[PDB]
């Protein structure tokens, strides 16, 4: 069972992960599809790790302590966007299902927010990811 402490310690380096692979798709991908969805994930995903940031010394008195994907397996991939997808596809899914479990634990009005919007926005960029890989590949 999730705790509002052990999940923004996870998910911090999670979403950071995130931002690392569309920062590096605004260079290497091909897709037009695939360049808007990194300006959003690096946008919607930074701005969720500025508030867990802040959250965490709010409420732990503290910052985030530190110790997914495989950055270099994605540069040196053949094809960068079936790997990007092919990657941030369960990504996305750990951070889904992760959100929806600590959903129903909190007790902070700040997580549970976090927890909509997390379950909204990640799902919906898997059903355009999920139709993407169909049309290119499939
Ligand atoms: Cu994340
Ligand atoms: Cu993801």
């Amino acid at each position: 069972q999730w705790t509002d402490q052990s999940f923004i310690e996870m998910m911090t380096p999670h979403h950071q992960d995130a931002i690392d692979m569309a920062e590096m798709a605004l260079q290497k991908a091909e897709h037009p599809e695939l360049k808007k969805l990194a300006r959003n994930i690096i946008r919607d995903q930074e701005r969720e790790i500025k508030e867990m940031k802040t959250w965490y010394q709010q409420w732990f008195k503290r910052p985030v302590p530190a110790l997914a994907m495989d950055l270099d397996a994605l540069a040196t991939a053949q094809n960068f966007d079936r790997e990007f997808i092919r990657q941030m596809i369960p990504h996305h899914q750990m951070a889904v299902m992760m959100a929806s479990n600590l959903k129903t634990n909190t007790e902070r009005p700040e997580m549970d927010k976090l927890m909509d919007d997390i379950i909204r926005s990640q799902s919906a960029e898997i059903k355009q990811m999920k139709q993407w890989y169909q049309n290119w590949y499939g």
